[PDB]
């Protein structure tokens, strides 16, 4: 359900950003932006967006702003 991306742009994460990310996977309705730790978490509406995220990054990591990101799960 509730995805968690580390290791953020230290200049350049917004709500906007990491929803423009993560759309053509899935229904993205609440994400939550903590710039302190350079972190933010998405609330994916179905759990199928979640095996699809995942088995994308086992070849390609996903990048904002050219910069990969770390994806963890609960």
């Amino acid at each position: 359900s509730v995805l968690l991306i580390t290791e953020l742009p230290e200049d350049g994460c917004t709500e906007e950003d990491v929803r423009k990310l993560f759309q053509p996977f899935g229904k993205v309705n609440d994400v939550l932006i903590v710039p302190y730790r350079k972190e933010a978490y998405l609330e994916m509406e179905f759990k199928e967006a979640i095996t699809a995220i995942m088995k994308y990054i086992e070849t390609t990591p996903l990048t904002i702003k050219g910069k990969s990101v770390k994806i963890c799960v609960p």
